[PDB]
C-alpha cells in the first residue's frame, strides 16, 4: 500500500549501495531506529521494473544520469527543500515514467556517494527524501496512469513477451531451411 514504497527506495538503494560493496545494515540504524518492511507482494514488481528501467534509463540517458546527479550532489547537511527543488523538475517536466525511473536512480548513486563522504546519517535519510516525494508527490501521478502495474509491465513479463516473436521477425527468415542447423550462432 504505502509502507511497501519504503520498500522500493530502500531495497533499491541498498541494491546500488551493495554493489559498490557498502551494506545498508552498517549505516542505518537497523536496532536503534527498526523500520520494518513488509512482505513485498507489489514491491516484487515495482522493484523489478525499477531494477530493469535503472538499466534502460543508464544505457540511453547515461550522459543525462552524471548532469543530473550532479545537480543532486549530496551535501553536509543537506535539506529536504534543497532534495525537492531537483526532483520537482522531474514532476514539472511533464513528469513521465522515465522520472520515476531516474528519480530512483538518483538515489541509488546518491546513497553511495553519502557514504564516501563520510554521511552515513544522510544516506539513510535518502530513502526518506525517496519515500516522501514518492508517497505525497509522486503517488498521485502513478495512480492516476493506473498505478504501479501500469510501469512494471513496461519492463515486465507480457509487454517483452509480445515483442518476444518480434526477435524471430527480426530473424527474417529468407535463409534456406532444409535440415536442422546446430545453432544460429
Amino acid at each position: 500500500m504505502s509502507q511497501s514504497n519504503r520498500e522500493l527506495v530502500v531495497d533499491f538503494l541498498s541494491y546500488k549501495l551493495s554493489q559498490k560493496g557498502y551494506s545498508w545494515s552498517q549505516f542505518s540504524d537497523v536496532e536503534e531506529n527498526r523500520t520494518e518492511a513488509p512482505e513485498g507482494t507489489e514491491s516484487e514488481a515495482v522493484k523489478q521494473a525499477l531494477r530493469e528501467a535503472g538499466d534502460e534509463f543508464e544505457l540511453r540517458y547515461r550522459r543525462a544520469f552524471s548532469d543530473l546527479t550532479s545537480q543532486l550532489h549530496i551535501t553536509p547537511g543537506t535539506a529536504y527543500q534543497s532534495f525537492e527543488q531537483v526532483v520537482n523538475e522531474l514532476f514539472r517536466d511533464g513528469v513521465n515514467w522515465g522520472r520515476i525511473v531516474a528519480f530512483f536512480s538518483f538515489g541509488g548513486a546518491l546513497c553511495v556517494e553519502s557514504v564516501d563522504k563520510e554521511m552515513q546519517v544522510l544516506v539513510s535519510r535518502i530513502a526518506a527524501w525517496m519515500a516522501t516525494y514518492l508517497n505525497d508527490h509522486l503517488e498521485p501521478w502513478i495512480q492516476e496512469n493506473g498505478g504501479w502495474d501500469t510501469f512494471v509491465e513496461l519492463y515486465g513479463n507480457n509487454a517483452a513477451a509480445e515483442s518476444r516473436k518480434g526477435q524471430e521477425r527480426l530473424e527474417h527468415h529468407h535463409h534456406h531451411h532444409l535440415e536442422h542447423h546446430h545453432h544460429h550462432h
